[PDB]
């Protein structure tokens, strides 16, 4: 009778999962549950009880094929780390990055949120694979949910639907996932286009691997395969296991010669992992080609050939729309030609899309007359300078298929993963830091990583501040026992680099032009990783000279070069003063290792 009421597909042989959903359609008591199984026709009646509901318009099919529209509630626009939560059992395995509550305390605030939280709605269950699927590498999630908005995402995010229960058998085990939005209704209640609850809670349990959402139905906080699972809790499990979970794209890269290299970068907004992973090579670089693997969320294990392997567990971009435009990355423009889910962007007169950054690729570079904004308002250039208001949120997103991108790369969905060469860490920094620096070791690259800031400069530890499972100087010193590990295997290490795209000149502008001109620092690691590139050795590391790079088809200065790469003694003590307060922040538990590369890049500085 129980699978008999939860209309459990023949299909599903599991029966803890069977009887964990039983469990959770007992506390949130859907009117009825509905198994995805991931099929294009229940895609398309999903996106259509959106359209119906007012949550979708769908958008004109000439301009923009089998593609949505959604905008949310003005309350629920973005993730919110202020509701974030880390449930371990210490509290020192959260650590100061992160958001503690006693697991029995969190349990107690939830249950009771959670207690008919789905009333007057359907469950969907959301069967997903992370990682290619059948995958020896891959990790099965289960994600319940009250919004077919999240069910229609999680369908293009993740490898959803029937085939998991093939993977999983009788016995497998999975990560179990509940959302709602927070919002049951009671009979012949009028639904909103956007349900959700002013009252938020994201929260993690490390040691069951539970993930709990309540109250938001957007982006980081709903679709729970991308952070909550991709990152928190996968990077716990990679601690246990000896591998890494990281945020950052992979990119593959073949010169004329045809020798292929693969580099995994974290930016935490510089450049955009999406720019970069999707970067197109500019004039000078014929034959060569850059490759999508992902770019965002990396899985990677060393393997027993001394090499680290890397993994999107994605399937699909959920990317920041505002600045993208044909000139910042075609690559992704051409992605978002169709079959295509909208958050947030502006609709313009004939029913297509618009973002903040299209009028790029306009003649003149002119605005749009006008435009129907992110919140249903008549927008016009004027009325932009009359109140500020942006046409598409700044935290608009688009969500499509990885198969759309044009530079997709062969070996994307590849469960062998690719070997990476190379680490890139960035971070926007008007002073201070080199347009790119290779580390000298692989702690000083740690150290590189773990200090990596954006601008007043906020410091992100490997762009995982927001994501970090466990504590943060525990993760640190899992980077440094990798690298320790490996090299005892007598493996080659991956080159460590930082990049900074954004120093300004006396102007106060940009002196490096980005976007595709990134290939010329990306060919110049590409040397290095072959040992044909020159470089000079500074305080942090060894940087290219003007010479060591390729200029073809660039009208760049030597003067505009150094003062981008050039290092200053002053800048950097002012540096490190702001990475003892960091170290600080980190309350000193830090590996013994950052503390001796800070000593030596002082002793360096003294010299
Ligand atoms: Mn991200």
């Amino acid at each position: 009778m129980q699978g008999n009421n939860l209309n459990t597909p023949a299909y599903v042989k599991n029966a803890k999962l069977i009887a964990w959903v039983a469990d959770m359609v007992a506390l949130c008591k859907p009117d009825t549950v509905y198994w995805c199984d991931g099929s294009d026709a229940e895609y398309q009646r999903l996106c259509q009880q959106l359209v119906d509901a007012g949550t979708f318009k769908k958008l004109n099919e000439a301009k923009r094929p089998n593609s949505y529209l959604a905008c949310s509630d003005p309350s629920d626009v973005a993730r919110v780390e202020d509701r974030t939560y880390i449930c371990s059992a210490k509290e020192e395995n959260a650590g100061p990055t992160n958001n503690w509550m006693e697991p029995s305390e969190m349990r107690a605030t939830l249950q009771p949120l959670f207690d008919g939280c789905m009333r007057g709605r359907t469950m969907y269950v959301v069967p997903f694979s992370m990682g290619p699927l059948g995958s020896p590498i891959a990790h099965i999630g289960i994600e319940l949910s009250d919004s077919p908005y999240v069910a229609v995402n999680m369908k293009i995010m993740t490898r959803m639907g029937k085939a998991v229960f093939e993977v999983l058998g009788t016995e497998g085990d999975f990560v179990p996932c509940v959302h709602t939005v927070g919002a049951p209704l009671a009979e012949g209640e009028q639904d909103v286009t956007w349900p959700c609850n002013k009252t938020k809670y994201i929260v993690h349990y490390p040691e069951t691997r539970e993930i709990w959402s309540y109250g938001s139905g957007y982006g980081g906080n709903a679709l729970l395969g991308k952070k909550c699972f991709a990152l928190r809790i996968a990077s716990n499990m990679g601690r246990d296991e000896g591998w890494l979970a990281e945020h950052m794209l992979i990119l593959g890269v073949t010169n004329p010669e045809g020798k292929k290299y693969h580099v995994a970068a974290a930016f935490p907004s510089a450049c955009g992992k999406t720019n970069f992973s999707m970067l197109v090579p500019p004039a000078g670089f014929d034959g060569w080609s850059v490759t999508t693997i992902g770019d965002d969320i990396a899985w990677i294990k060393p393997a027993a050939d001394g090499k680290l392997y890397a993994i999107n567990p994605e399937a699909g971009y959920f990317g920041v729309a505002p600045g993208t435009n044909m000139l910042t990355n075609p690559n992704c423009m051409l992605s978002v030609r169709g079959n295509t889910i909208f958050t947030n962007v502006a609709l313009t007169d004939d029913g297509d899309v618009w973002w903040e950054g299209m009028e790029q690729d306009a003649p003149g570079k002119a605005l749009p007359d006008h435009l129907i904004d992110w919140q249903g308002k008549d927008w016009t250039p004027q009325i932009a300078k009359e109140t500020g208001a942006k046409a598409a949120h700044p935290n608009s997103r688009f969500t499509v298929a990885a198969t759309n991108n044009p530079a997709l790369d062969s070996a994307w969905d590849d469960p062998k993963g690719v070997a990476i060469d190379a680490f890139i860490f960035g971070g926007r920094r008007s002073t201070t830091v080199p347009l790119v620096t290779e580390a000298r070791s692989w702690v000083e690259g740690v150290y590189m990583a773990a200090t990596m800031g954006s601008e007043v400069v906020r410091r992100d530890p490997f762009a995982m501040l927001p994501f970090m499972g466990y504590n943060m100087s525990d993760y640190f010193q899992h980077w440094l026992d990798l690298g320790k590990k490996l090299a005892a295997s007598g493996a080659t290490l991956p080159k460590i680099y930082t990049t900074n795209w954004f120093r300004k000149g006396t102007d106060g502008k940009f002196v490096w032009p980005g976007y595709g001109e990134n290939m010329r620092v990306l060919a110049w690691m590409i040397d290095r990783i072959e040992g044909k590139g020159q470089g000079e050795d500074h305080v942090t590391g060894i940087s290219p000279s003007y010479e060591d790079l390729n200029w073809t088809g660039l009208d760049f200065s030597a003067d505009q070069f150094n003062t981008v790469t050039s290092i200053d003694k002053a800048a950097w003590l002012k540096e490190l003063e702001l990475h003892a307060e960091l170290f600080k922040q980190l309350e000193h538990h830090l590996p013994k290792e950052l503390g001796e590369t800070k000593a030596e890049i002082e002793r360096r500085l003294a010299a």
